């Protein structure tokens, strides 16, 4: 793992290193990286720079953080992210969610891409995370797992109010505020570990646990966060509605998430844009 002053030490070198002191930490999903482009008096480090911050292993397109203000919010943006699935453990990939608390975030926006097991769902739509399951979580895939530090959280954290109540309600609020042909959905979302997408079987048994959404990131984070005392709130760009029954004759793929991403671009820059006037001012 790391020590506790693996973090200090990040987090001291980042504010010995920009003038930024970010209050939102923002961890884009895949095709919601185009969000660093909003920003103002933009300062990029790549994670490579940055002391004890695990490199990415996707050297095609590789990972930064950027300081800078969104919609007159100071934030710390990730883009690329990390994931159990490239071989990162848990104390690797929510990293980042201790840094950030360090450098003094209370906020953390978190997205991700998912595969609809929600019928009521279509291909673009956003749904805003009420709740999750945490699969690798039952059996032992916990970031907390170790030795607990006093000076980040309890032993026993609740995840029971995980997704902070009034910013959901500020978000449904805010896509009416904008109109919007299709409504902003709402759900669980259930963590897989990937990397292979869902059988059938496998779709039906994540509906029959009541899981909305299905996708192989956010949880781990969304638990440090937690555990920090920092306050949390994200969605899921539904990418594919996930293959249910037997008869189907389409298959999930890399492309068609990608796709969407590319689609639904604007839509979720702008909403979380717009939004960050909703987080309170410390
Ligand atoms: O049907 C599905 N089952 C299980 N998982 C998924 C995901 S998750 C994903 C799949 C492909 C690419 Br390319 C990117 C990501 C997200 C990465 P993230 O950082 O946004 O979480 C999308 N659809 C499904």
């Amino acid at each position: 793992g790391y020590t506790y002053e693996d973090y200090k030490n990040t987090a001291e070198w980042l504010l010995s290193h920009t003038k930024h002191r970010p209050q939102v930490a923002i961890i884009c999903g895949s095709g919601l990286g185009g969000l660093t482009d909003k920003l103002t008096q933009a300062q990029i480090f790549d994670y490579g720079e940055i002391p004890n911050f695990p490199r990415s292993t996707v050297p095609g397109h590789a990972g930064r953080l950027v300081f800078g203000f969104l919609n007159g919010r100071a934030c710390v943006m990730m883009q690329g992210r990390f994931h159990m699935y490239e071989g990162y453990p848990l104390w690797k990939v929510t990293f980042p969610v201790r840094v950030f608390h360090l450098l003094g975030v209370d906020t953390l926006v978190v997205t991700n891409a998912a595969g609809g097991l929600n019928p009521k769902f279509e291909v673009g739509d956003i749904m805003l995370i009420r709740d999750h399951i945490n699969l690798p979580g039952f059996s032992g895939q916990n970031p907390l797992r170790g030795p607990n530090d006093e000076r980040f959280g309890d032993r026993f954290p609740a995840m029971s109010d995980a997704y902070d109540r009034t910013m959901r309600q500020r978000a449904l609020s805010t896509w009416k505020q904008m109109g919007e042909q299709r409504e902003l959905q709402e759900g669980t979302y259930v963590m897989v570990a990937g990397p292979s997408f869902e059988t059938v079987a496998e779709c039906r048994v994540l509906q029959k646990l009541g899981a909305d959404a299905v996708g192989m990131s956010t949880v781990p984070e969304v638990i440090v966060a937690r555990h920090c005392g920092l306050r949390v709130f994200g969605f899921s760009l539904i990418t594919n509605k996930v293959i249910m029954d037997y008869e189907s004759l389409e298959k999930a793929n890399h492309e068609e998430v990608l796709a969407a991403g590319k689609q639904a671009a604007q839509k979720l820059e702008q909403f979380v844009s717009i939004l960050m006037a909703s987080i309170p001012l410390p």
